[PDB]
């Protein structure tokens, strides 16, 4: 059908969207430390504390095969990042600091994500 085809369409510029979004929030990381998920060889007792594991890479694959419906879903994923990071690592660390720094960042990047996506619907 043709509502099918400007559905999909839609779901393609909101992609188009959401990655420049991640291409945003993962400028805010430069360290790289939520670049790629955390080892499980070298932190082999990861899952025993985090639930649902989240970082960038992990959200690109979801984005790339256009698997984030709306902001929401996308923001949920970006969060997951920032507050595991927070439960596992300690005030004190390096990794703590740098989700924090991310949180502040990512928000500005994110408050306007919210206005172009009701904006442009």
């Amino acid at each position: 059908s043709m509502e099918q085809v400007a559905m999909e369409l839609r779901l393609t510029e909101l992609t188009r969207l959401l990655r420049s979004v991640l291409d945003q929030l993962q400028d805010k990381d430069p360290a790289r430390i939520f670049a790629q998920p955390v080892s499980l060889k070298e932190v082999p007792d990861y899952l025993d504390h985090i639930k649902h594991p989240m970082d960038f890479a992990t959200m690109r694959k979801r984005l790339e095969a256009q698997g984030y419906k709306n902001l929401h879903e996308f923001e949920e994923d970006f969060d997951l990042i920032i507050d595991n990071c927070m439960k596992y690592n300690a005030r004190d660390t390096v990794f703590y600091r740098a989700a924090v720094r991310l949180r502040d960042q990512g928000g500005v990047v994110l408050r306007q994500a919210r206005r172009e996506v009701d904006s442009i619907g």
